[PDB]
């Protein structure tokens, strides 16, 4: 029933994706340079150095703003690529699917605690 144990449960699995090589084209913000019409089909940009830093800054409130930006980083993955068997897009495929199966216990945990704490 700890309400602030999310916090270093989010930065240890933050940790898991840096490691991860599929997170190598989203540990940045998209070089505007290398994808020059990326904010015409982007209206939010979003990578995992900025869920981060948002984190460490003390920025999220909940374990659930951190989860909606980490999904906005693979929808908008989903949203620019060209076609569904493209490189970077398989690789925020399964990204996802790493990060849904690790951050499913911390968000049952995080509203368990908070439940508790509102009884
Ligand atoms: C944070 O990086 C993102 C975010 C959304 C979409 C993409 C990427 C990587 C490079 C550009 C790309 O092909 N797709």
């Amino acid at each position: 029933y700890d309400i602030q144990a999310w916090k270093k449960q989010c930065e240890e699995l933050l940790n898991l994706i840096f490691q991860c090589e599929d997170s190598e084209p989203f540990r940045q913000p998209v070089d505007l340079l290398e994808y020059p019409d990326y904010r015409d089909i982007i209206d939010t940009p979003m990578d995992f150095a900025t869920v981060r830093e948002t984190l460490e800054a003390g920025n999220y409130e909940s374990p659930m703003e951190l989860c909606k930006d980490v999904r906005l980083i693979f929808s908008n993955s989903k949203a620019y690529t060209p076609s569904k068997r493209s490189r970077i897009y398989s690789m925020s495929l399964r990204l996802s699917a790493f990060f849904e199966e690790h951050i499913s216990s911390v968000l049952s945990d995080y509203k368990s605690a908070l439940r508790f704490h509102k009884r």
